């Protein structure tokens, strides 16, 4: 029911290895962790939740924008990227959520589909 | 070798039933057509063409976003969008070429691979 | 030293009467408000910091998109858009936030200059 | 009527020298050269054209990044980026083409401001 795609705009590829960590607010609007993965290859973090586990609520996706530029000698000029969205369940019942890369820019869009 | 991908910035899905145009650049410097056809439900167009039949050169990949806005009852700003390239064959060997749409706005950008 | 532009993707036009909230982060890990505003006619919000009080450290640029979309009458996908960096380390500068809002994406670019 | 700025997603700052020119389409359906110019330390071109040159019609504006880039010593995706309109169609309007570059990628918005 969630992916994360990553993209790299400075080098035309996708953002491999990047680390993502995926919150939900909690009651008390404190963040709690709930997945969290490295890309793969191809940009793309699956197996991130189920749909039992994945319920209606805020998420939090953070993508680490910072370790990635550095691993390629890059300084870059976030801390990292965050992208906040509820869970509805009256939409769609999959998203994807994508995000492409440049060192002092990022650019994010949701995909939610049947 | 050639993939296009259409994604839709309002509605945060894919840009379905979208008419795309490929040119290569001639020797006379006008554009020949080369390939085309309707991005898919998940917003891609595969099957434009083959190794053998995309050799280096600058390609031209217009998107019809005007009617595609339209159809959708939407005033766009835009004609189309157009994404001129050269393929190289000393880099990786797949190119995906993505376009992010909004009625006054485009974003693309090229995820090249082996 | 600190401003915010916002562009609507949709409409063509600036984006007016966007909320801004801006935080610093603290010695215990908090994000402590630092300063807000809201964006003018032509989508810019100035007037938010002096240089003597941005002080180096990492800063929050929270951008009400939900509330700016809802108060036009539309359902965004987002929250809001959170940019997060760290300012002033090398020295003061110059920073202009910019963001281009759609209802389901949005993008952001730094402009950072030495004055 | 018609100004085009022009910023640098790699360096966070404007992109200055981008060699700019825009066409307009002609009665026979080709390409007729209209204006051109260079961004300026700022990123901006202005002075491209007046109100009464600025008439009604299809316009592309051509944004020379692959040039940019070159100069930079960086090899780039895109050989430019192609903005094309119909304009003043229903009277003058005043447009900003905004693009944000990056050396496999960019992004364009418009800002459409009735004077
Ligand atoms: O879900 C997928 O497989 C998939 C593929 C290609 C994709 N390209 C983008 C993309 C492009 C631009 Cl120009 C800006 C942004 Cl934010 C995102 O998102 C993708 C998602
Ligand atoms: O008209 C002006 O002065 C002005 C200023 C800042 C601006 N920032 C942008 C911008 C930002 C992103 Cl994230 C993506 C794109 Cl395509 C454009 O356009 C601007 C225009």
């Amino acid at each position: 029911p969630l992916m994360v795609k990553v993209l790299d705009a400075v080098r035309g590829s996708p953002a491999i290895n990047v680390a993502v960590h995926v919150f939900r607010k909690a009651a008390d609007d404190t963040w709690e962790p709930f997945a969290s993965g490295k890309t793969s290859e191809s940009g793309e973090l699956h197996g991130l939740t189920t749909e039992e586990e994945f319920v209606e609520g805020i998420y939090k996706v953070e993508i680490d924008t910072k370790s990635y530029w550095k691993a390629l000698g890059i300084s870059p000029f976030h801390e990292h990227a965050e992208v906040v969205f509820t869970a509805n369940d009256s939409g769609p019942r999959r998203y994807t959520i994508a995000a492409l890369l440049s060192p002092y820019s990022y650019s994010t869009t949701a995909v939610v589909t049947n």
